């Protein structure tokens, strides 16, 4: 599944439709960059950028101009053809067929974009630019100046600036079938790399040799880069939340906590699965475990329309500190401890964050991310326990640190879960990496 | 195989050797790269700083005082011990434990640079600064202006400023025995992904897939991640040099062009094997296969110290144009076209190039690459013939991409190659890949 | 005159009346500039910040809050009172006595802007800000980054950022009865030292004679420097439009083109004579001189409400190309002529410009100054001639530069020339010079 | 008198002498700078760039080359000639005639620096350069990164940057008997400004009348500007260091401090005169005067080569607090007084600094000023007291601020006073007031 030109085309009209007359929308292509030297790091098209073109290449302005209330146009600047730069790094699009391809009215050569920018700007009343997102960008729009002391050729520039990103990233929250078909593809594409780390695992294999796993099956099913540096946290390394260095080797009888995403088509797939690197829960690791999957199911069966991640949270916490309660992790009334939100030291982050061309999606969360839900958005949840491996608790709960991580899809009644299909439940956990271990 | 403290410390008292008395060398740690919004790529060190500390951490700088020509001292400046910073992001290294760990005499923390800095460069007479590498660390340094201004406070800055990485590179440029086992695993865990893909490689599979063999090679064996960005082109997309997209299928009948090579311990693999989709060549590929094999083969045998790699290549290039003229490629006088570079739109780049901490390594090549070869110096060896779907040529030429690239060391009387342990010569591809091919 | 405290306040109050509610106005002070070393320049306030506050000290910023359509306050950041400071540079306003003396709400101290500001605008829907102004300022307004990303914090940045300058400016253009009788007062300054430099103009005397004669005259009368650099030019450099050297010698038979004007409460004066060096005009130059004034005369008939700058310059135009023809520098059909704009080798620059704050004030001047006057626009009336001194006309022409140039309100029914006390007709400068030349 | 070309290549001489063979200093012309909106000040040359060429254009740039130890040239960018430019706003020298009449090898266009610097900087060892002077030459020469990135074009950048203010601020530091003899006239021309102040000086008139009458003065001589901002401060204000309002009525009892110096030929004068504005001293006056008169005279007795600063300011420290206890200012033993430095609240500035290009002249002091003097040094002797109108002394002394400043050469058997030409003895300034006073 993917997205297709059409889709690019009406988001661009969305935003034109919400656009005043007399403007222009300026969206940047993200800057390349370097890894050491003169070698860069695979490029990384900037999400806004690619929700609007789906063009994966750097030295690009997507310029959308609102004329008046019926006519609008787009303008693309982007690197134009050359046979040697394309014979030595690779093909480009050029101008010539930049119209057809990508669906924009006209294509203009990067290298002539401060010649013909100021004339595109010239007598509109509002210009949309995401100012301070990139240098170069900024500088490209500043330079506005031409058209500021320009009065005597005529020019006049637009007195009036918006930042686009409040609205574009109130369009990603809100996700279209299409969209939704493609992160489906991607919690399953992540959920088959899990379920292979989990049949993989070996005592004294290395954290990095699960994430080595994990990014082949990525790449085999087309989504080449994971959406996130994958964590591989085996013993203690499972208390540090992103946890990326994955240099130990794994122990038997300790617990590994794996973070790992792929992304497929610019969307994130997020998911965490923590599990006994030897097949088998012992006691200890087993009641920390159950906590933090009640949390989990409960979360997974009150998500929907109507309530929200505040809301929910509250629900997990009462599980949390009931359960540490009862394990003599914590000390005291549980509605006296709720209160004083004693859970905190053992559950540090939030239940949720928004999905979707970015791990940590763009959109408002509401004070305390208090957000009514609605279908469309596309979240994660995602409670964990982690107590440090000095923690003023019973001596056995030391150094365990899980987390059990979903993602989902609010629809109209409920939610649709799009990891599911890499087991949590304890047992099932366990049958998995049985039948894995007498091959 | 690895690069200890100890070398590391011998690498800094050879800087200081070379530093004047009364003189500081800074050296900066790379900054922290953004992937997409607050996503950030995987940690690669700066080459230079890595060289002198095996320190993978931001944020930090290395300052080599020389009082005089006895006394010197080092000082970091590193990321403070934080336990919410570390319990999200991961361990910090800190002050307390970074003398004994790194082998450095004090450690203060980065947040002090500012306050700290200008008091160790007051009084000296050179500050050596690598200007220009990394804008914060030019504004550090800069920040030399309180010296300056500082008079009445009886400050005085270093009046000379010398660029430390001409010294540096050249020392980079002669590798030490440790040095050389480290690539020399670099080049055998390389060669072993290469032989894994030419056994992979099956007609119909995406080019991308043999780069998921590849860095899934590359990982089991601890180099986690690819010392540049994975090269797999088939067909047409061979003639392109650094061809990355990796996303068409691999047809049966054409030839799949892998450049690849892994990062182990700071070190860069770099590795080029060019080999038939199904197994087998066909008589137009196996004849441009010789020309390039015959090319790698008679420079393997000449790389020696008291030649160099401008002398090497006019053997080359006498090769490759009487290969190109008995095949009907090209047309005239050996000797006149050889005049003419009438190679060059078939073999448009250099046929070595250094490598150690950057695959493209620092170290001077005099003009023309002309400067005289000594052991100690690890560089490639890469002959190509591209010729282009629309060149004027024998139809059945058209469109054949072929690279053959190893990784070779000086030594006294001649070199080590590091990467011959994954087979070139034709009939023992296809017999490599024949015998993959039933099983 | 002046003005007082009570009309800033009206002028804040103007802007915030335009303004929408939820928004906040930024008006920063002008930088402090360096001349050499660490002497500085006499400091000059920004003219839009003066405009707002009648305060010249740096380090500064008028915040104008639009909470809703009833509620607004302003609050004032400046230098905070420092007794060792003030010892050595001057007396500070402070924070205590700010709030009374320039009539704003509250003050705070400049050293607290980065911690206060975000604060100010947190909420808030649309900030005023004249971007690209001083990049001091750029730096501060665009340091909303903390509002952008301080969502946790239950922080929101304004999405719009509007120009204030072109509504400011727009208000600039028509002055107050309070800014005329300044200005009255002005032009009246200016014009005693013009008739003090013609009276005290001998032959041998240097222009930098004159130069220093009329910034006496100006300093007399509380207007401490010129609103320009004054330019007399003499002989050949009278062709020069804003010869500033002022270094040559003046010749007895030459003509001194004077260009001079104070600033008095902010205000420019505007006024340019030229007369003989040795009180009599030769033939050729009181032929050229008739020529200007004439087309001041005109020009000053004509100004009133319903014309323009444009339709007044077609008229001097005519009556430049008239009396060319008729003197031999134009040769041919006077409609022709001025069809070809042939005047233009002789007058190349605009007949007026807007005075106010600055000598080239702010305000739309319409394409090619076509806007049609309204009363309380403040301009000047400077025609001229110019004539190479190899400019191919007759012989007795070539190195005359001629400039007449007044100051005038449009008032209901027509003009008021704030100028005219110094004369400019060739038999009142004669008269003039003839009593002063005898003592 | 003045500094002609011969001396001005005299002294690019002495500098190439100095620099190591193989090198390149630049030196850069102040940028022009902006008083308001598109108005700017008077230009003024940057003081090192001056003292290398004389010449009086921004955007230019001094190269010299030092090929080997015989072998060394100059190359000038300026602006290019250009009629338009020329015609608004003033000639320009242009490349054909900067040779001959700045003395240098070539002069080339200021347009093409980043064509032609680089080129220049090829394959040099050593640059020299004022780095964090000026942004846009920083700018410039930071554009070595030419170099640093070209070796494939066989360009090679210098590695050593060396600082040239040092070495020059020490050329600076010594006068020549041609600059003497310019600060000599400089100190004549502010003498004959401050005896003309003296002498108009009326109860009544305003502070910045006296400055009007300063400023005409210098002007008529041929010093258009001062070398400082002009410091007029009456009653209280005298103990305002740099009190440079000059707003205030001067009042009939009241004294009346005046610090003021030309700018002659591009050099400093600098003087301070302390009387009373109604010509006659009062008793409490008259006390503290005395104090300051016999500090400087003792100072100007003292003051020749072989001592300091630092041990002349003893001994004006001895007869400050000497002065102080007898008047009742300070209270206790007057050893014990100095070793508390008792005299600070009165007396908190230095008694001297340099002076030369630069009222603040360039030039080590010494650890608090210790550097011995030698015949060459240019400096003030400016001691002063200032009894704040709230400070616990004696009611008849507050409000009293008092300086008398000279500026001195140290010859070779003790200093010459260049600005003893206006009188400083009470007896002698109210005389000299007492006969202005009846005309
Ligand atoms: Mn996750
Ligand atoms: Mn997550
Ligand atoms: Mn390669
Ligand atoms: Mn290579
Ligand atoms: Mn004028
Ligand atoms: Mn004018
Ligand atoms: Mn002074
Ligand atoms: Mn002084």
């Amino acid at each position: 599944s993917e997205i297709s030109r059409q889709e690019f085309q009406r988001r661009r009209q969305a935003l034109v439709e919400q656009m005043q007359p007399g403007s222009a929308a300026l969206i940047f292509a993200a800057p390349e960059v370097t890894r050491s030297a003169d070698s860069e790091y695979p490029y990384r098209q900037n999400s806004d950028f690619w929700y609007f073109t789906g063009f994966n290449e750097p030295e690009a302005v997507l310029v959308l101009i609102k004329s008046d209330d019926t006519h609008n146009h787009s303008v693309l600047f982007n690197r134009v053809r050359d046979l040697t730069a394309e014979i030595w790094f690779g093909r480009r699009l050029g101008q010539d067929a930049a119209p057809e391809k990508l669906g924009v009215d006209r294509a203009l050569a990067f290298s002539e974009i401060n010649q013909q920018l100021y004339q595109l700007l010239n007598g509109l009343d509002v210009v949309y630019h995401a100012q301070g997102e990139y240098a170069y960008a900024d500088v490209i729009v500043n330079s506005l100046e031409k058209l500021r002391k320009g009065s005597r050729q005529n020019l006049t520039a637009p007195a009036t600036m918006i930042d686009w990103r409040p609205v574009v990233h109130e369009m990603r929250l809100f996700k279209s079938p299409e969209e939704i078909a493609v992160l489906r593809r991607a919690g399953e594409i992540t959920a088959m790399a899990h379920t292979r780390a989990m049949e993989k695992c070996r005592p004294g294999m290395f954290e990095y040799h699960l994430e080595g796993e994990i990014h082949h099956e990525f790449n085999r099913h087309g989504a080449r880069y994971p959406s996130y540096n994958t964590i591989v946290g085996s013993g203690e390394n499972g208390c540090i939340l992103h946890y990326t260095e994955n240099e130990c080797e794994m122990r038997d009888g300790d617990l590994v906590l794996i973070d790992a995403g792929c992304e497929y088509k610019g969307y994130a797939g997020d998911i965490t699965r923590t599990f006994p690197v030897n097949g088998k829960f012992t006691q200890a690791q087993r009641e920390i475990y159950d906590i933090v999957l009640e949390s989990l199911e409960t979360s997974l069966r009150l998500y929907r329309p109507g309530t929200s991640i505040l809301e929910v949270t509250g629900e997990v916490v009462r599980i949390m500190v009931s359960g540490l309660v009862k394990l003599g992790i914590l000390k005291g009334d549980v509605d006296e401890l709720i209160a004083q939100n004693a859970h905190r030291p053992f559950f540090m982050h939030g239940l949720s964050h928004w999905l979707g061309l970015d791990v940590h999606d763009v959109g408002v969360y509401g004070q305390d991310r208090s957000r009514i839900l609605e279908p469309g958005m596309v979240l994660t949840v995602e409670p964990g326990l982690y107590i440090a491996p000095d923690a003023e608790v019973p001596e056995q709960y030391r150094g365990i640190g899980i987390r059990i991580e979903d993602d989902i899809v609010i629809t109209e009644t409920g939610n649709e879960n799009l990891t599911a299909s890499v087991v949590k439940k304890p047992e099932e956990i366990e049958a998995l990496m049985v039948a894995a271990r007498k091959q």
